[PDB]
């Protein structure tokens, strides 16, 4: 089997991407944030504290003839950005782009933190990291990909995120028309439950490539590119007037600037992030100070190849017995 679904930016900055997901019988379609950095499929629901719902579409398990309460199971998750959610668990039928999993754990939110409430466009998350990170207790549950894998034509999914445009998540096949050149595969460590890999280096604009190992995670659920302070300083030094602002919480730059590209290495291959991808717009409405899309990972504890990086590539998440990651230009 295979599936193919369009993923759509939530706003004009590509702050996140939403993908429609069918849950239950009859189908209830919710727009979920597919997150290769976490491993819970959780939704706003009829059980979510009413004051914490503001415009989201909810899953109502009582209206699904295939929903079953997973007795005794609870979940609770906290994300790198400080947001969180928790609740109880149903199993139900879940379909993505024509690919159907029966008995998928659907984690129903009883509580969500303010940032989730405040984002009316995201109805929940669909985790695509390794199931070892799943938070369901006392019986850990499998991700949608993990459940689908054996049925797929090939045990893979691909992320093809657009810049200011829709893109695609495919399950079970590699669309050879969706990228240019070849796909370069690179080793993955699953030791921390992430799609963790080692970039071979970077360049800033038309500058020379610096060969250096940068361990980080391929994370579709993180907006920006978070890299070591040395790398980030080298990037922003090429932008007149750019500075790290403690009050804003990262590097800012004059909105009048033309940003240089940023290249990262995948083996001997190179992925080029155009400068415009690194512009996240005014820090506050009407400001001429703009927020940068490349930020320091210092104090995160891990480097993160988030959407800024991934959207410059066609990315293969290869879930074979020994997982690997593939990157192609597009």
């Amino acid at each position: 089997s295979t599936g193919s679904a369009t993923t759509t930016p939530i706003d004009s900055l590509d702050d996140a991407y939403i993908t429609p997901v069918q849950i239950g019988t009859p189908a209830q379609t919710l727009n979920l944030d597919f997150d290769t950095g976490s491993s819970d499929l959780w939704v706003f629901s009829s059980e979510t504290t009413a004051s914490e719902v503001d415009g989201q579409t909810i899953y109502t398990p009582s209206k699904s003839t295939t929903a079953k309460l997973l007795s005794g199971a609870t979940w609770s998750i906290s994300y790198g950005d400080g947001s969180s959610s928790s609740g109880d668990v149903y199993t139900d039928t879940v379909s993505v782009g024509g690919l159907t999993v029966t008995g998928q754990a659907v984690e129903s939110a009883k509580k969500v933190s303010s940032s989730f409430t405040e984002d009316s466009t995201i109805d929940g998350l669909l985790g695509l990291a390794f199931s070892t990170l799943n938070t369901v207790s006392p019986t850990q549950q499998k991700t949608f990909f993990d459940n689908a894998k054996a049925s797929l034509d090939s045990p893979v999914f691909t992320a093809d995120l657009g810049y200011h445009a829709p893109g695609t998540y495919n399950f079970g096949f590699i669309d050879t028309t969706a990228y240019t050149g070849s796909i370069t595969y690179t080793a993955v460590s699953t030791k921390q439950g992430f799609w963790e890999w080692t970039s071979t280096g970077y360049a800033v604009g038309s500058g020379t490539f610096k060969s250096t190992s940068i361990d980080g995670i391929a994370d579709t659920g993180t907006t920006l590119l978070y890299l070591p302070a040395t790398v980030v300083s080298a990037y922003w030094a090429q932008v007149s007037g750019a500075k790290s602002s403690s009050s804003v919480g990262g590097y800012v730059f004059p909105c009048s600037a033309t940003l240089p590209s940023f290249t990262f290495g995948v083996g001997s291959a190179r992925i080029v992030i155009p400068g415009d991808y690194i512009d996240f717009g005014p820090i506050s409405t009407g400001s001429s100070s703009c927020f940068g899309g490349i930020q320091s990972s210092a104090g995160i504890g891990i480097n993160i190849f988030g959407d800024v990086a991934l959207k410059a590539a066609f990315v293969v998440f290869n879930g074979a017995t020994t997982p690997t990651l593939g990157f192609a230009s597009k």
